[PDB]
């Protein structure tokens, strides 16, 4: 019940002109009173300051001496660090399991890197929804495999979503590695739509062709749609 009292002690000693005692109590105290969320957000928020131990360096000290922490503490750890310009720190916390290696941290990276998140889900919690859920670009294989290896084609949706909003572009995509064996998807039209809207038409058709290059993997409709696009795009 003195969570409040601990925060009161920190705020008092910080305010009272002895950052040393406030830091010594806050960092060297149990239950992570510099990673319980208000405390951690304060500690991450203060930027480097001459006169004492750097907040960043003090906090890394704190994290290592303290260690990985719970979903909430790991999550709190993860929520700013990706944003904080230390996305790479958060990649290390997911890879080093300084974070919970949960679905949340992976998803946070998938918002900024599907692939490593996908790596974590492939490695940490072996889920499918989150891992596929973002597949903007990167390691083609996981994407092409989860679309390719039904399931799942919803990973195809997630990637088309992720390629509906993708800074990557024509080139490294996932249909063809996925479909050297023709596969209809949740909507192949989606695939062309995404490609088309990105004018990645060429990759959609190119990849689809390879899918057709396993022959019994061959559907008029893939081809129908392909030809349809070529009729309006370039025959």
């Amino acid at each position: 019940g003195a969570e409040e009292l601990f925060a009161r002690k920190f705020n008092a000693l910080f305010a009272q002109g002895n950052y040393s005692e406030a830091a010594k109590v806050a960092a060297n105290a149990p239950k992570g009173i510099l990673r319980t969320p208000d405390t951690i957000r304060r500690f991450q928020s203060v930027p480097a300051q001459p006169g004492q131990t750097s907040p960043l360096l003090q906090y890394f000290g704190i994290l290592l001496d303290q260690g990985q922490l719970n979903k909430y503490e790991s999550l709190e750890l993860c929520r700013p660090v990706l944003q904080q310009g230390r996305k790479q720190l958060l990649e290390k916390w997911l890879k080093e399991d300084k974070l919970e290696c949960s679905e949340e941290l992976g998803d946070l990276v998938k918002s900024v890197d599907p692939t490593l998140a996908l790596s974590v889900y492939l490695r940490a919690n072996v889920p499918n929804k989150v891992i596929q859920c973002f597949a903007e670009t990167g390691q083609v294989q996981k994407i092409v495999l989860y679309a390719k290896k039904v399931g799942y084609t919803p990973d195809w949706i997630f990637l088309l979503r992720n390629v509906m909003r993708i800074s990557p572009d024509q080139g490294q995509q996932f249909a063809q590695m996925l479909v050297q064996d023709e596969e209809p998807l949740a909507d192949i039209t989606q695939i062309v739509d995404v490609f088309m809207e990105y004018n990645l038409i060429q990759q959609c058709t190119a990849f689809l062709l390879d899918a057709l290059k396993n022959n019994r993997p061959s559907e008029g409709p893939l081809q129908t749609r392909l030809l349809e696009m070529n009729l309006m795009h370039a025959p």
